[PDB]
């Protein structure tokens, strides 16, 4: 029922769902708007060719063409379903509107489900090329990340009672490569472009006169060419063209609405701020150097990765609370962080 | 519904479920490049048939014989399913077309269904011949791996506070055998010649007239052959015809686009770089000799499967990242190594 | 629907899942042709049977008698019912092909569902009655290989830094009796004589002229056999007959190709290849004795079985590998073994 | 479908899941014949059942009776639908063959439904009754077997470098009561009796002349008595009967094949034989006496149990093993105990 898809397709984890293998354990693997942004683009269109098909929204059969009263229901039936197969016929039916209406109200779901399988395509390509890569260096990230916090309160409490910058340097060394970050824009631009084509065709099917549903139909090929009791021709309606075309204004405007944010996420540097290794600088076994930002790199890409999903790490917590805590400045970074006695 | 069947076979795991078994415990067994194939080439056709009998595309039966006026309803079911049955039987019909394209027209599923088939036997065939034996090696790979890495870190660390290159001769072994090798390129180049035959048929599938789907119907053998009130054909359409055509075209494009990607698989030492034991190279416990490149034998193959599984590897892990510091050069590796500390 | 039978029968454990239970942990308890051959002869027949009757390729009814026009559709059931009913009453119909035709056409679904039932029969004999046996017996036989395995390393270590073959032993006593290979061969041949008679079957029901489903119908026994407004007999074919003949000769197709593969797995002794003990011969703790070969004993099922299932042990592999680096001879086989430390 | 039914009935664990609880870990609680010949008995009549209505063997209702043509559609559900009724009515219809006949036409399914449940109502008896002092009596003594064996490889390895036979005085006090061997054979005999009379049933079903479905029917009871446009009688015929008939003579076959097996069963000391306990007999600490074989008492049950369900024991898989290698008296048996090592 209508409850049912709703269920199924917002209030559910479609597409929502965390990598099902213990190589991912808690790692989102995707930014938030992106994954807003495909499971809506991928989500709604089959939302809506479920509901223009709904057992209470339906009618019926997808179309009649209103044979005789002579006829017998069978001839119905052979007529109504005749005309259904021979939109594609062209010489079959002769409608105003041509016949590129006809196909369209006839294929409608299908091309939802193509965009929606587009769509849902760069997704998948990023997910099954580009997230082993970034999920395994951003694990390595983390682990160095607690190791110098934890060696820091280590060297701290010593105090109170190698040394070297591998993760800096690891930065550093992505700042030069870019494969990732072009493979990101590359996915998010292809679904830009596919949510571009599909405004295009949701508006030309909105535009239509409303009337194309409405085609004349001849069951008059074959033997039946010449027969005398058959009407030169029938009078056929495509039924739910008008649910499509409210459908897919709808989808229209969702997609207006979304293209906006493909492209500022496109726009990768301008969303790179807000520096989450600024808060590791006040470690005295951390290099004060971030050395992340202005550059179509795969080290904004990262950045942004962690601004994503290094809440989960405790370190990363409490330097953000030390320095939440610095914003008074009444006590000192080095005895908050003796205090706080967070290494595991 | 139609987006029942799009979660199920694109947006869902479908022949994407890892091992369920603890044989193979993050092993993918399989290429990434050959397991995307092989599930296009098998859930696309499953998804078009079920997609050509949708509740909302399919408008009812499959077949309508518009029998005459004073035929009953059952009379006219009885017209209808005779001449579904009677497609195959080439005397009861006549059509212009022929009998092949009834026959196709009303096997279309099945002829799909076999092409599903045919192409996910290969890959069966890999996975239950071919698997095991590269999946035990792959592992004593690793073990062997992780084991010279732990062995080199300690040396370091003692220095600083056998040795027999089992795995390389292992290789090297490998580099002579080659049923590994043979089995994956049969398994591919029989994956292209049934990629290749789908294409040619679905090619011709979508070259008929569109108008092959009407054939005249003869209800005249046995008692009805002299009956007179009976008329002596019937005009039938075979319905969804003009769907599968379309179908059939898409799967057709599909293909097409596959099959290049099936032949680079093929091609399997080209596809054989970026070496993944370059990075070992620098331990002082493993020799510095990769000699894996530039043969068909099965030693391309395990460096291709390695680069494909080998991100698991904590050890491999720190060596690139080790070896991408390296890139600038500031440190030294031993010292980066000694840092590090990541033995588990 | 057709994929989703397709994905239950090809694309899933059918009949491929190990057993549900601890006592036979990783342990196949049947070798992979065999697995091979009776998924295939038991899913075979019915993905056929469920394919036939699929909502797509089934036009509607099983069978349509053509009623005159004067007739109700309730009359009209009536007379399609009792003529399916009385293909077994002889006097009832008069067919040209006789009444076999139609038995066959009537109930192929269930003499498909008998042959799958009688082809899966043996196989369940043999996991019943011989696998928890061979399950004990291998299971011993793994526990002494690697124990001695493990004694042989350890005394390597202590050397650097009982003794009784019983392994061999229980194999030569199992050279000796032959029940278990007895009975695995009667499951061989009575699952080849069932092919053969279910090839034999499909043969004669495709061989059929395809008008032998049309069969004269008469509803003239009982108050109905001196009446005169009914029709002294009915036209009435039998649908589905050429589906259920396409079917048949695919699975004869296919059962024909399985055929060799029977009997190859019934000649054993040939399949008593590559010695898997001849690894173990080079290890001081065990005897240079392998002494399998050449026999119509359970001896051989058993060397089979381990080459089936031996790859799950950690001592073969290493021993493996150490054989495989024996080729090029550089080193030697108890320093390799003293190296690879590898006991568990 | 049918291939469900299948799956269902017989390619799944159908009767043959092991006791969801705790306290039957790894136990049988039934011997396998036993298990074999209550699931075939049970899930054979309800296979048939499932069969004869399946939705492609069915042609559609139970029974027509071709009202007059004047008749509409509702009269003649009324007509059918009273005779289906009337079959019990003895002076509504008059056939031939009677009223046992339709009764018998109309409640087969029921029939066999009631042979199912009386047939696994038995085994339900027994599981619920004596399966928990069996199950709890067989764990002592695998457990006593254990310990001992335990102490046996002790003693010997303090040698190299109480003493009481408590399991051996249960069993003798076993052999006095047959509380249990009373139960189990009245079991088998009542299974036996049904099935018995379940072919004297199936029987007399198949031998019935293929016609008795036809009755003749009469709706005139009531306001329609003395009614004039309705026929004074009607031809209705029972569908299914001939399924049922064939069914049956399958089922009827099945159950006299099996009813060998359950007189076997109930010949249980002719069962008892290959001494499980003969293989401890060489135990120092065990004595050597079996004293367990022709009686009519729970000792053999327990042997026989012993027999089914000891493989899973260690200690009885060494002994075995141990006794097998004593075939040929190469070695000695406490020789072998002491290098097996296998206390657990
Ligand atoms: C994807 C969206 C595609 C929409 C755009 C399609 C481009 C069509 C251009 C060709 C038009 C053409 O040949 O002219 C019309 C016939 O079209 C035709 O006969 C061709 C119709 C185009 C195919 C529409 C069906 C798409 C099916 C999608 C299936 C996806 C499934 C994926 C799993 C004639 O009529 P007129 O009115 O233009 O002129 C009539 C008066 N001159
Ligand atoms: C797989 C794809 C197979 C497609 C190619 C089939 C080759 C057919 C060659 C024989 C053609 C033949 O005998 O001639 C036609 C009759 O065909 C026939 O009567 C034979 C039709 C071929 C069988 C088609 C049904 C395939 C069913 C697949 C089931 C798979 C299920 C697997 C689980 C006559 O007619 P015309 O028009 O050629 O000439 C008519 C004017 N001379
Ligand atoms: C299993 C496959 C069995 C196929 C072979 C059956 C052997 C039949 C031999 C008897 C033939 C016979 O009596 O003659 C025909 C009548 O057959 C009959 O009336 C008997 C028909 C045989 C039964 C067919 C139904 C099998 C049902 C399988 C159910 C399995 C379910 C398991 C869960 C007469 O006609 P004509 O054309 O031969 O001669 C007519 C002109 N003289
Ligand atoms: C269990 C299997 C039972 C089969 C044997 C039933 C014994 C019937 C003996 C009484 C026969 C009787 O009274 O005579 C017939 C009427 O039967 C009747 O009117 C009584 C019919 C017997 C009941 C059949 C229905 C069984 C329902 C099982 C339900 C199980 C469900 C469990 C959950 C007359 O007709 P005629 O042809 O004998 O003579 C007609 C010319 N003198
Ligand atoms: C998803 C993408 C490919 C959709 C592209 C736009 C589609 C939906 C529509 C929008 C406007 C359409 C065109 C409008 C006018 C004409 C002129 C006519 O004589 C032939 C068809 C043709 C040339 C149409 C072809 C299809 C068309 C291009
Ligand atoms: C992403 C944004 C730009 C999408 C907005 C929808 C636009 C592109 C839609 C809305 C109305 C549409 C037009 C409606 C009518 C016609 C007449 C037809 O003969 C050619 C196409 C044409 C000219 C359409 C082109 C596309 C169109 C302009
Ligand atoms: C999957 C593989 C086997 C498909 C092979 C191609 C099939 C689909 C088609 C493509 C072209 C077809 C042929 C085209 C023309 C003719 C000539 C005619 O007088 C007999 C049939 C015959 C000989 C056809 C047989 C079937 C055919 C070979
Ligand atoms: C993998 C690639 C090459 C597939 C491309 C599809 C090709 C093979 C298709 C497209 C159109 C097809 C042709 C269309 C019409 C006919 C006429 C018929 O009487 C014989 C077959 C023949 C000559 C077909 C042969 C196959 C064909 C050429
Ligand atoms: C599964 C096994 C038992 C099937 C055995 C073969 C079956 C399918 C067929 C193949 C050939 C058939 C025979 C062919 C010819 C005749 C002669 C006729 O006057 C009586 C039936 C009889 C004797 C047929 C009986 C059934 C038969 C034996
Ligand atoms: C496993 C292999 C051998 C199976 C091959 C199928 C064979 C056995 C089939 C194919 C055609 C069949 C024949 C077709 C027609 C007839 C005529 C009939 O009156 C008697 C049976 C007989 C003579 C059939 C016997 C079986 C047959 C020869
Ligand atoms: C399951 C058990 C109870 C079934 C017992 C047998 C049943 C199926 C059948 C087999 C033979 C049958 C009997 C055959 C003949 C007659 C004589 C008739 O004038 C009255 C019914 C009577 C007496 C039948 C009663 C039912 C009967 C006993
Ligand atoms: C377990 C074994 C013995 C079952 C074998 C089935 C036997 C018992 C069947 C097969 C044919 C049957 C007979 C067929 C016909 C009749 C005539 C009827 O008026 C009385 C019952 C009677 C006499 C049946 C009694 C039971 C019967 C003999
Ligand atoms: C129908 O009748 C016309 C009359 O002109 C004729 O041309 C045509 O061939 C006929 N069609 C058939 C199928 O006979
Ligand atoms: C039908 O009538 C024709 C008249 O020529 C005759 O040849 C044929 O045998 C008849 N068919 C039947 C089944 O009687
Ligand atoms: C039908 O009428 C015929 C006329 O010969 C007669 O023999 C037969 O008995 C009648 N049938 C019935 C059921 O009365
Ligand atoms: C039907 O008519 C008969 C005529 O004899 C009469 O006996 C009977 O009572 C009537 N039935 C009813 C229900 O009035």
């Amino acid at each position: 029922a209508i409850a049912q898809l709703a269920t199924e397709y917002v209030f559910s984890d479609f597409l929502l769902k965390e990598p099902t293998e213990p190589k991912f354990k808690g790692l989102r693997l995707e930014l938030a708007v992106d994954k807003m942004v495909t499971c809506i683009a991928v989500g709604l269109p089959l939302l809506l060719i479920s509901l223009a098909f709904a057992q209470e929204i339906s009618i019926g059969t997808q179309i009649s063409c209103f044979s005789p009263s002579s006829f017998s229901w069978r001839q119905a039936a052979f007529v109504d379903s005749y005309c259904w197969a021979a939109v594609q016929q062209k010489n079959s039916l002769q409608s105003e509107s041509g016949n590129l209406p006809l196909w369209l109200h006839k294929f409608f779901p299908y091309i939802l489900l193509l965009f929606a399988i587009l769509l849902y395509l760069p997704p998948l390509f990023w997910r099954f090329a580009a997230a082993p890569h970034i999920c395994s260096d951003l694990k390595f990230i983390m682990e160095e990340l607690d190791k110098v916090y934890n060696r820091a309160i280590k060297a701290a409490k010593s105090a109170r009672d190698f040394k070297y910058p591998i993760v800096e340097q690891y930065l550093k060394t992505k700042k030069n490569s870019n494969n990732l970050i072009i493979k990101y824009i590359s996915c998010r631009l292809l679904t830009l472009i596919i949510i571009l084509l599909a405004c295009i065709y949701l508006g030309y099917y909105f535009s239509l006169s409303s009337l194309s549903d409405e085609f004349v139909c001849s069951i008059k090929s074959g033997i039946l060419r010449n027969d005398s009791t058959v009407p030169d021709q029938f009078q056929c309606k495509l039924i739910a063209v008008g649910i499509f075309q409210l459908l897919s204004v709808i989808n229209l405007v969702v997609y207006v609405l979304l293209a906006p944010v493909v492209v500022y996420t496109l726009f990768v540097p301008f969303r790179q701020k807000t520096d989450v290794l600024k808060v590791y600088e006040i470690l005295p076994t951390f290099d004060v150097l971030h050395f992340k930002s202005e550059g179509y790199n795969d080290l904004s890409l990262y950045n942004l990765f962690l601004e994503e999903n290094i809440s989960e790490v405790k370190s990363y917590k409490c330097l953000k609370v030390l320095e939440n805590i610095k914003s008074s400045g009444q006590g000192i970074d080095p005895m908050l962080l003796l205090t706080n006695l967070g290494m595991i």
